[PDB]
């Protein structure tokens, strides 16, 4: 179970206006996205 799953990254990236998203490898605050 990974620390921060891409997926609930993703939405929250698509609902910006981007069409990918996940968090970084080590240390995140907020995602990335495309």
């Amino acid at each position: 179970g990974s620390a921060c799953q891409f997926w609930s990254c993703n939405s929250s990236c698509i609902s910006r206006g981007y069409r990918q998203g996940y968090c970084w490898g080590i240390q995140y605050k907020y995602c990335q996205c495309q």
